[PDB]
């Protein structure tokens, strides 16, 4: 699996009207293979296309939260989903609350060409 590939599985749900349920997250992060090892306490899915998340590449540069200078930050909104582990969750039937939200995401980019690698923040 590429870093790009990577980012696709761990962060892009693509959908228009998305309308995540209280148990997407649930569903969500073991599909994708996010609860094989552990329970990833965070997670964020992007419900908008490859085509425009791919270009944040080329938006706005802001600092990393790691210090580095490849994170962009999207002009406009987009429609996300927040997934965050519940108090009561116990391995290997990792639980989630579900929560829709419309905020500017932050990515960081890699390689040639360039696209997401990391899921940094959404503000």
């Amino acid at each position: 699996e590429t870093a790009a590939a990577k980012f696709e599985r761990q962060h892009m749900d693509s959908s228009t009207s998305a309308a995540s349920s209280s148990n997407y997250c649930n569903q969500m992060m073991k599909s994708r293979n996010l609860t094989k090892d552990r329970c990833k306490p965070v997670n964020t899915f992007v419900h908008e296309s490859l085509a425009d998340v791919q270009a944040v590449c080329s938006q706005k540069n802001v600092a990393c939260k790691n210090g580095q200078t490849n994170c962009y930050q999207s002009y406009s909104t987009m429609s996300i989903t927040d997934c965050r582990e519940t108090g009561s969750s116990k391995y290997p039937n990792c639980a989630y609350k579900t929560t829709q939200a419309n905020k500017h995401i932050i990515v960081a980019c890699e390689g040639n060409p360039y696209v997401p690698v990391h899921f940094d923040a959404s503000v």
